[PDB]
């Protein structure tokens, strides 16, 4: 119960910002989420016994892929932590700890390949789950480690607490299948700018809940230039082994995930941050103004993208 996890001085300040980085010590990061669990939401609101038995199990489920792998887990769980702590009355008990879960257990068992590629293959999951595919599997995989021996965090919780909570975490999963991203901002765009958007209105919470998953899991676009570019190239890795795999089934990829037009990469970034990122955080900021942080780093390295395009970088 007295048992406080304490980082190092300056993790203990930076993990506080948007844009700090977890290292590259991995065994560090489960001691980074507990410590970010304590303070987003309490000591009391799991064992720590099985939070740790819990954090493990989900560290197996994820592969040694490129990019979507237990560090995307943890950074993306850390993006959801300093968006909570900087809108504390803005969110409930249960929202507290199901969204840090939601946000490590996101990406379970992802095999580094888009929905897309998966119904090409006609992979069984693609028969098993027509859309929001490998969105639908990861949160599959989160009750499934939920129900190991010893691994139900939600234990205490009450049957409607514990409903409560579980679906929040579906929603908050499935709204990281990013081509379900564009409907849901355009409508908190137009709610927001109407001024029909309600916080009480559970159908709205869950919308913005949606869009700050979409900003948690790009948040690499958010980080300092040298972490952004070099989190691009582990992006653009899975990308590529992707079109190779397009190429085998005998379809010649999209440029975004062809390794030959490399030279094409920066022009697809300034698409990817006008058209995904920039619009994402310009939402968030707007319903939650203490976000801001994200937007002003994501327009900087919109900036560092366009001065690679002007070969000043
Ligand atoms: N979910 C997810 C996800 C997956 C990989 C990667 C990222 N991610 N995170 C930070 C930046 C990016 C990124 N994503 N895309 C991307 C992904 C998916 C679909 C797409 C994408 O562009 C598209 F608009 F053309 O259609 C392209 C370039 C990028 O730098 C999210
Ligand atoms: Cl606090
Ligand atoms: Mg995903
Ligand atoms: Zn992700």
């Amino acid at each position: 119960g007295l048992m406080q996890f304490t980082l190092p001085v300056r993790l203990c300040k930076e993990i506080e910002l948007f844009h700090f980085d977890i290292g590259p010590f991995e065994n560090m990061w489960p001691g980074i989420f507990v410590y970010m669990v304590h303070r987003s939401c309490g000591t009391s609101c799991f064992e720590l016994e099985k939070l740790c038995r819990f954090i493990m199990s989900v560290k197996k489920n994820y592969r040694r892929v490129p990019y979507h792998n237990w560090k995307h887990a943890v950074t993306v769980a850390h993006c959801m932590y300093a968006i909570l702590q900087n809108n504390h009355t803005l969110f409930t008990d249960l929202e507290r700890k199901g969204l840090l879960i939601a946000c490590l257990c996101h990406d379970l068992d992802h095999r580094g390949f888009s929905n897309s590629y998966l119904q090409k293959f006609d992979h069984p999951l693609a028969a098993l789950y027509s859309t929001s595919t490998m969105e639908q599997h990861h949160f599959s995989q989160t009750v499934s480690i939920l129900q190991l021996e010893g691994h139900n965090i939600f234990s205490t919780l009450s049957s409607s607490e514990y409903e409560q909570v579980l679906e929040i975490i579906r929603k908050a999963i499935i709204a990281t299948d990013l081509a379900l991203y564009f409907g849901n901002r355009k409508q908190l765009e137009e709610m927001y700018q109407t001024g029909s958007l309600n916080l009480n209105n559970q159908s709205h919470r869950d919308r913005v809940i949606g869009l700050m998953m979409t900003a948690c899991d790009l948040c690499s676009v958010t980080k300092l230039w040298p972490v952004t570019k070099l989190t691009a190239n582990d992006i653009y890795a899975e990308f590529w082994a992707e079109g190779d795999e397009m190429k085998k089934l005998g379809i010649q990829p999209i440029p975004m995930m062809d390794r030959d037009k490399k030279d094409e990469v920066p022009q697809g970034q300034l698409g990817f941050y006008n058209a995904v990122a920039i619009p994402c955080y310009t939402t968030l900021t707007q319903i939650l103004p203490p976000t801001e942080p994200l937007l002003k780093a994501c327009r900087d390295n919109l900036s560092q993208w366009e001065k690679v395009i002007r070969g000043e970088e």
